[PDB]
């Protein structure tokens, strides 16, 4: 076909994609910064395309409604033909692989526990076995789906609590989960992807931390519509950028090099 | 096509695939045990196939000869049409993805440093900057290729040393690298995949250990010939087994649950 | 035939099927939780069907009226063609096997004695031989039928008392039997299935307990209309879920893991 | 069809079917005694048939050879058309239900641990975590198959040990397992069905006992060839005999009433 600008669906999620502080004065791709903004530029260079970053309209990662069977979020933008690629912290999952394609992972992660510092919790088993400290997840996305589907005893128990907890333990965005941890005086802990957890503990006011091991092991991938020819080049680009050390450099840049909570 | 037994290429590498102690009395797939033997059985169950485990004839993972352009090892078994699938600790790399297909990773790893306990080395930078302690890699495979291609300063320096070191610092198998570490009185350190390193430090005589962080981040995948229809089902099976927690259970079984070097 | 949503008849009985506390806000299968809700989801996954949980309209397990010969309850929903399957604590009995099909048991049980703690009763023989403490059963279902038909001396004696006792010793639901035990100051004991008894002694206020051995040994099965093709797949699914350990995990989840009356 | 004597396949296993002490002087069904001999007589009475008890020629319960796919044992007698019914302690399992029919259970059981008294083992986890005391199973049958197929962590670990243990930990008959426990001075424990374990601890010299809970929960059923019309009547007979209390009376007769190791 003719040359075409690639439509990239992505999501505002720190430090992957963020509005620049002066974004109102800026246009197009220049409005945004972060790990995935940098990654998109490198992928585009290696694959020889021009592109337009487009924040997903509904602010969602992607889930399939049980009733209507409609996908929302970034996954929906791909499935319904709006976007050519998703470059975001989009988790590779079985249900998604059935409907979209993913590159090999550009970053590893697992579900993890964020506490306000001093909360007496060390593990998922600890959380699951006490009744003083509430806990929840992002309200839509792979973390929620993981818990809803899991028959692993501890995680099934956690889901059975979370889905009925009152007031609701689910949040709309990571920033809301973090704020809830920070404001709840040790009485809320947040289950979130380790990559986000590990970012936030590097930010002021340095009052949150990861505790325990991860609950699972997975990866983020660059996604394309199922069968799109673009998937092959993008996958090879991810593998090249990984081997060359660029992914590690970008991770250090956006997570650690300017951390506000010390070193080591 | 007709029903067919799937030919699985694999490699003897502990604890992935090992001869059972009584293997001489046993036949077929029953001769073998380990993480990848267990994984193969689960993949086959989920994908509805019968299979035959076949140890790669040349004992190699897979590399492309610079002159003849011929692939050896497990990669060669796939490329030349001998095997239908590889179920092994086979690293997903760019050069390989161009010629075979890989599932999403079933295990994460990075290149790492093994020392005999007490060796005064803490990092790759340490190794690279001293001249008393020799170091090398497995003689063919992704670790060697990583170093040969790398322009990351420390790793380029290491390769430039290793490729000319005398006597040769390269070994034919992980077990030979481990034996060399154990017998060289602190004067040899071994660069190997973290998964193997972390296994060996759980085995008697408990005289080796991993030191430092990993040098890179990658994954092992289940490989199929390029464009084989079997790749789709096998990938979905890996994702399912991961989500269900089976991969983690197999890792704990073969690495840690019977560790001979303590707990914690 | 065409794809079809399976109609599942079931019954509100803790902890098998319960209304979620926020059920008024919820729709369809999401309204409900418990052991049989979890089991239904697993059976459906293994057998490849979609389903609709439907609480039996008359709140009954199933009995055949002596005069009209009409079946009520869940058994009636199956016999009269309203439901495709019953997934509930439905006891496998001879009279029922003549009119519906059952899977092999998914749970074992026997009739048992519940007392308010401190009641001086240790056995059925004890109950049968004194006249201070009244006792009864659920007013319709397999427990009542067991006593009505039994020629075992102790149980015949008990039935001969219960059927004429004034005020009536029969109750409409397990919760009513439990409340009667709790409110009757040791002057009522309740004969009920051991599985329910063992659940209730794990709940606050921890004032009831099982005493003695069970009076009989039987099982709950997944029921289908007689000769329905669905019975074969559902039976194989029950056997698979049993062997895999899932039934035991669900039992522990709903009976013991969150018990409110201590451990051990 | 014409009237016909039913061929019953069964197995010598105490106290289910045993040779009478004076069996050499006796003919036909009169040679044998035990729980299943008594049960066979009751089933035949209720179903209106004459029958011939026939001890399975190979002394096996039933397993399918991985290579030839041939069934041996009692299962084989049914599958290959030699016997009309199996009346024995034959465990209902998924793989068997695919090829033969089973009544609802006439007895419940689970895999369990037999020790020589004083052996410091309390649980499967204990057995699995030590290396001084060997343990095994009957060499063919549902117990062995359970361990071979299980992905439950503790049981997978146990299987991985047992299948390679030297000398072999497997035995040909329960009596051989019991003798090995008795003669091995606390250095062998035996994994066997709870019903057999509970029988043997009631026999002199009263030097063995069950320890711990059961590892699983299952049942024995009366088996018929798949689709045989005899299955319906036999199932209804089992349910009737259960409800009437006859199964419990037979269990007490053969296990406990003449126990040689005390009461209570
Ligand atoms: N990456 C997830 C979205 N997502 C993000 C998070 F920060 C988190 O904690 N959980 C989650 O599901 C997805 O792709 O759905
Ligand atoms: N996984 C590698 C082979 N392989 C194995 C090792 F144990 C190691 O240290 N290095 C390596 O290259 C490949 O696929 O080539
Ligand atoms: N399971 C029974 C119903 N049912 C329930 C009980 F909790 C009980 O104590 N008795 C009883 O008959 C049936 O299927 O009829
Ligand atoms: N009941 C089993 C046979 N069987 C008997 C035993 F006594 C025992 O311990 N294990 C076992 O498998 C079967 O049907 O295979
Ligand atoms: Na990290
Ligand atoms: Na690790
Ligand atoms: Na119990
Ligand atoms: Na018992």
């Amino acid at each position: 076909g003719a040359n075409k600008t690639v439509v990239v669906t992505t999501i505002l999620e720190s430090p992957y994609v963020m509005m620049k502080k002066n974004h109102e004065m800026l246009e197009g791709n220049e409005r945004y910064e972060g790990y995935c903004v940098d990654l998109a530029a490198e992928i585009a260079k290696h694959c020889g395309f021009k592109y337009k970053l487009t924040i997903v309209g509904d602010g969602k990662y992607g889930a399939r409604d049980a009733d209507t069977k409609i996908w929302n979020g970034m996954v929906g933008e791909l499935v319904y033909g709006k976007a050519d690629i998703a470059i975001a912290p989009l988790t590779i999952t079985l249900v998604r692989e059935e409907v979209i394609d993913f590159s090999k992972p550009f970053m590893s992660l697992g579900i993890s526990i964020m506490i306000k510092k001093g909360t007496p919790i060390e593990s998922a088993e600890d959380l699951s076995k006490q009744t003083e400290i509430a806990y929840g997840t992002l309200d839509s996305g792979s973390t929620k789906e993981f818990f809803r589907r899991s028959k692993i005893a501890c995680f099934d128990k956690m889901w059975t609590y979370m889905r009925s907890a009152e007031p609701s333990v689910f949040v709309r965005t990571t920033a809301e989960g973090v704020a809830r941890v920070r404001k709840s005086k040790g009485k809320y802990a947040y289950l979130l992807e380790s990559t986000m957890n590990e970012y936030i503990e590097q930010r002021k006011p340095c009052d949150t931390m990861k505790v325990g091991g991860n609950l699972d092991s997975k990866g983020y991938g660059i996604a394309t519509p199922k069968g799109s020819s673009l998937g092959n080049a993008v996958n090879l680009a991810v593998l090249k950028l990984n081997e060359q050390g660029l992914l590690d450099k970008l991770k250090n840049k956006w997570w650690y090099d300017k951390g506000e909570c010390g070193s080591g």
